[PDB]
């Protein structure tokens, strides 16, 4: 039944979202990032590219409160789901875009990459809950916000996840991150050296197999000059790195 690969850009080729990569900053909201990224990609999935909206990462981030953990100190992917059906979210694009209700307010940075914007820094403040839109923006912020239907864990199983990706798109999920992930470029990353960092989470939006070994096709928060234009493959199959052990989704309701 399920095929040896799968890429949610291809299969929803109307919904642009599924392509884009954010940047979550200084900021340690990658809990944040993960949900709305794949919230946004689940609306124009649900309404058949009716609905195409960058849901704001702002909004989660600033608004959902201790439930979700401490903002920019890191936070809980299944109760920023849970926020989602209980009190929505407004729409809102990157970094200085005026895209939507709230753009993110927290500016970009290069995450372990030489470029332009200045080196990423330690875990900034999180921001105000601010319960209005930008000047102009024509719906309301309570006009503006989307709500899930539910939220809930997808098992430990490789085989559950796949299913779920292919029936109802891209979810989030979460991972251990050692030392020498921060170096990925392209290829199939497996863990071989370096020392744990931390926990960190993302969007995972389809699988394959490259030179033999599965891999999960993933998008980081962490800008588009970082790993492979933004995105990595981590292996599949063997719960690595924990990376079939929390994954977390939802259902949108229709607006
Ligand atoms: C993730 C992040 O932004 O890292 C990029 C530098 C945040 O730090 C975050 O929310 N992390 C975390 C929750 C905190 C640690 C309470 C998380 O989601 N961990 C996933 C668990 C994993 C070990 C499977």
């Amino acid at each position: 039944k399920l095929p040896a690969s799968f890429d949610a850009r291809e299969q929803w080729p109307q919904c642009p979202t599924i392509k884009e990569i954010r940047d979550q900053g200084s900021c340690g909201s990658c809990w944040a990032f993960g949900a709305v990224e794949a919230i946004s990609d689940r609306i124009c999935i649900h309404t058949n590219a009716h609905v195409s909206v960058e849901v704001s990462a702002e909004d989660l981030l600033t608004c959902c409160g201790s439930m979700c953990g401490d903002g920019c100190n890191g936070g809980y992917p299944a109760e920023a789901w849970n926020f989602w059906t209980r009190k929505g979210l407004v729409s809102g694009g990157l970094y200085e875009s005026h895209v939507g209700c709230r753009p993110y307010s927290i500016p970009p940075c290069e995450h372990h990459v030489n470029g332009s914007r200045p080196p990423c820094t330690g875990e900034g403040d999180t921001p105000k809950c601010s319960k209005i839109c930008e000047p102009g923006y024509s719906p309301t912020y309570k006009q503006d916000k989307h709500y899930g239907y539910n939220s809930y864990s997808v098992s430990n199983s490789e085989k559950d996840i796949m299913a779920e990706i292919y029936k109802n798109g891209p979810v989030e999920g979460a991972f251990s991150v050692y030392s020498d992930f921060l170096l990925y470029k392209s290829g199939v990353y497996q863990h071989v050296t370096g020392e744990m960092m931390g926990g960190h989470a993302i969007r995972i939006l389809g699988w394959g197999v490259e030179n033999g070994t599965p891999y999960w096709l993933v998008a980081n928060s962490w800008n588009t000059d970082w790993g492979d234009n933004g995105f990595f493959k981590i292996l599949r199959g063997q719960d690595h790195c924990g990376i079939e052990s929390e994954v977390v989704a939802g259902i949108p309701r229709t607006d």
